[PDB]
């Protein structure tokens, strides 16, 4: 006794908790939000069996009024090998470092001795909640050299009397139908296939995604003796509407680079060929493509008005013009409108030449701040904007690494709202290679650059679904956020720009304290309540 005494402390959840973290619960939100609760045990002996359960989080006016939490999930390391190449100065430690970042899913864990680990418990309050203070306890247990030990921590949930629904934010990250690493490995239209893909689009909802990729030419069958069969496309959008994220339809990129960063644009089209359809990539102004996409253009906006989808899809040409390919971007989108007058056109862009071309702009984050002025033109003139982040902007620029403090994921959406950008994309939602995601943090091809660690992925490949990361619920808290912000700006439009402007200082400046920024969140709460 003495060796065995488990330590246990309370961090905040925005607070990134590393295995050799010195020692140190309550959440405020709205109706409508997730609260989020973190709890870190350390123990001089080995641990086996380590489980948590949140008794009843219940109402002190009302015992019979309880919260429902979640189950307990518990914070998983990965090696983060090699850094960002334009690091922070915040970075939170230099690589080769183990970083907190998967919510594992297990009913128990072991703990090797002196290792500190995080317990992530979330409540998510529903919108129909009582506001009040709901109070109760995590009962934590395990065993530690033969005997059973057991401690109860005291917890509080702080539910203001403010809804937040539905964000108006528009959100996508993109997403690969895939089960690699997964204890399961479903074919294509197998049962077993459906049920990952609507596990999938309810793991988004539940993050307030609101805007799903989808391919109409990857998803289509074609005879041409042209008949589109759009059935495959239906299902998938019929799953993203049931599980609850369309909302938005982002249909899927019709071309891409001839070869390298400055080649121009192909399109692909289908052909019959010696009885086959085949796909080839083909020049944009060339006949192939005119004789393909006067067909395919008619019959994909006839099927989305036939079905009631057409005012929700915004149809992708081809990712990232910059200013050496304007030329051939511009001829896919002269196909588009000239075919389709009617689709709204939407597009990751580096370069701003692209007035009439494009209904839905979104730059790089880096990019919008260098031509902000050219982007609010395009929204005065009746056009969105929204911004993405990948690989790029690294700096001092907001992103999701694994490297940066979580508020800087969070801030993202702060950003939104500050400079009035609409939406937010990201490329990465699953994208895992061959090696275990767990195991190899920074992505890398033969001969090109690594992706640093976070950008690939905000999920991890469980048993049978995707596993949250800590920046997955980050994302989730700070699209909420916006929703907040915009409630208080509609009655208040001063008082919303004194808080956002606490901590987006600039583009790329912020205030990343994370007791400044409670102080922010209870003060947007209070003017709302």
């Amino acid at each position: 006794k003495e060796d065995r005494i488990l330590k246990v402390w309370t961090v905040d959840p925005l607070v990134k908790v590393f295995r050799d973290s010195e020692p140190v619960a309550l959440a405020e939100v709205a109706r409508g939000e997730r609260a989020t609760l973190q709890i870190v045990i350390r123990c001089a002996k080995p641990i086996q069996e380590l489980h948590a359960k949140v008794g009843p989080l219940a109402l002190g006016s009302n015992a019979k009024q309880v919260l429902e939490s979640a189950p307990v999930r518990f914070v998983g390391y990965v090696p983060v090998d090699r850094p960002i190449p334009r690091p922070p100065k915040d970075q939170l430690r230099r690589p080769p470092a183990d970083f907190p970042d998967p919510l594992l899913e297990e009913k128990t864990i072991a703990v090797d001795e002196n290792q500190v680990q995080p317990i992530w418990v979330t409540v998510a309050v529903p919108t129909n909640t009582q506001p009040g203070l709901y109070q109760g306890s995590v009962h934590i247990s395990g065993r530690v050299d033969g005997r059973q030990i057991t401690t109860k921590v005291p917890v509080a949930i702080k539910v203001f009397d403010i809804e937040v629904g539905q964000s108006r934010l528009w959100v996508t990250n993109w997403f690969s139908m895939q089960s690699r690493h997964m204890k399961i490995a479903p074919e294509p239209d197998s049962q077993q296939y459906w049920a990952l893909l609507s596990r999938y689009a309810r793991n988004m909802s539940e993050h307030r995604q609101n805007v799903v990729l989808v391919s109409p030419l990857s998803l289509a069958t074609f005879q041409l003796d042209m008949e589109v069969d759009f059935s495959r496309f239906d299902r998938w959008v019929r799953i993203f509407i049931a599980e609850g994220v369309i909302g938005r339809i982002e249909g899927g990129h019709l071309g891409g680079r001839s070869s390298d960063w400055e080649s121009p644009f192909v399109v692909r089209i289908k052909e019959l060929r010696e009885g086959n359809i085949i796909t080839k990539s083909v020049a944009p102004t060339s006949e192939e493509a005119n004789q393909f996409y006067a067909q395919f253009l008619p019959a994909l906006v006839n099927h989305l008005r036939d079905r009631g989808w057409l005012e929700k899809y915004a149809q992708h040409l081809a990712d990232e013009p910059v200013r050496t390919n304007i030329e051939s971007y511009r001829a896919i989108s002269k196909l588009v409108r000239k075919y389709a007058p009617e689709l709204k056109i939407i597009e990751a862009c580096h370069t701003k030449d692209l007035a009439g071309a494009i209904d839905v702009w979104v730059p790089q984050l880096n990019f919008l701040h260098n031509d902000f002025e050219h982007y609010q033109k395009r929204q005065r003139a009746g056009d969105e904007v929204w911004f993405y982040t990948c690989i790029y902007p690294q700096g001092e620029y907001a992103n999701r690494f694994i490297e940066q403090p979580l508020l800087k994921t969070r801030l993202l959406h702060w950003i939104n709202y500050r400079y009035g950008m609409t939406g937010y994309l990201h490329w990465g939602y699953n994208q895992w290679g061959k090696d275990s995601p767990f195991t190899h943090t920074t992505k890398q091809h033969t001969g090109q650059q690594y992706l640093p660690a976070g950008d690939p992925w905000i999920v991890y490949p469980g048993r049978d679904g995707p596993l949250d990361s800590i920046r997955h619920e980050a994302m989730c808290d700070g699209i909420a956020d916006y929703e907040l912000l915009s409630m208080l700006g509609e009655r208040d439009p001063e008082a919303a720009k004194r808080l956002v402007n606490r901590h987006v200082l600039d583009f790329d400046r912020y205030n990343c304290n994370v007791e400044a920024f409670r102080a922010t969140r209870l003060e947007l709460l209070e003017l709302l309540s």
